[PDB]
């Protein structure tokens, strides 16, 4: 209902930062929150894969 962003994935996220992998959809990060800007989201369920490229958890390899 906020969704201000174009490209896929990089969403409109307040706290942005860390994300999750196709290993550890929760990877641990202190209060290191970027600030809101069009970026990845763990909480929806999208994984940086090993090349550090934000896609969604099915995007992942076989």
């Amino acid at each position: 209902e906020a969704e201000k962003c174009t490209k896929p994935n990089e969403q409109w996220t307040k706290c942005g930062g860390c994300e999750g992998t196709c290993a550890q959809k929760i990877v641990p990060c202190t209060r290191e929150c970027k600030p809101p800007r069009c970026e990845c989201i763990a909480s929806a369920g999208f994984v940086r894969d090993a090349q550090g490229n934000c896609i969604k958890f099915e995007d992942c390899p076989k």
